[PDB]
């Protein structure tokens, strides 16, 4: 089930997919990214490549099976919402949930610098990863907001991974 070796102890991986490179957040022992840069999986474990387990096209978005490879970040809804996102290496910024799909960016910055934050994580005050980064609202050439998937979404994989058959 994909090679998954070597300890991860990280909250957020970047990898790179057939198309491109751009993050994934552990939750619930599910690594979370983003579907508009996976697209056939295949990424890049912690050292091989690995396969998606479940992914929500409807909501863009792709869970794998992460277990020993992945700290896994803590859900929790937070009714606050003082966030904060990671771009592909770090960029330490906090952000306004504006709801379960969007967030406030508090600081503005070229839509190009967040060219592979998504699929990244806007985690709670305390730790809690409840938002994965999905687009970028640019106004002049900026991005003024971020748009991310909700965890609550995960949650369905979890109740069953897809189940066709
Ligand atoms: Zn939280």
């Amino acid at each position: 089930t994909g090679r998954d070796k070597n300890q991860v102890e990280g909250e957020v991986q970047v990898v790179s997919t057939a198309t491109q490179s751009f993050l994934a957040t552990c939750v619930n022992g599910v690594c979370w990214t983003v579907y508009h840069g996976a697209g056939s999986k295949t990424l890049a474990g912690p050292k091989g490549p690995i396969t998606q387990m479940y992914t929500n096209v409807d909501q863009d978005l792709v869970g794998w099976q992460a277990p020993p490879g992945a700290r896994s970040l803590t859900p929790c809804t937070c009714g606050s919402s003082d966030l904060y996102l990671v771009t592909r290496h770090a960029d330490v910024i906090p952000v306004r949930r504006r709801g379960d799909s969007r967030g406030s960016l508090l600081s503005p910055r070229p839509v190009s610098y967040l060219k592979g934050s998504s699929g990244g994580p806007l985690l709670c005050p305390s730790g809690h990863a409840v938002g994965i980064f999905r687009a970028a609202v640019c106004t002049r050439g900026v991005a003024k907001a971020v748009d991310f998937v909700p965890v609550e979404s995960m949650e369905t994989t979890m109740r069953a991974s897809k189940k066709k058959k």
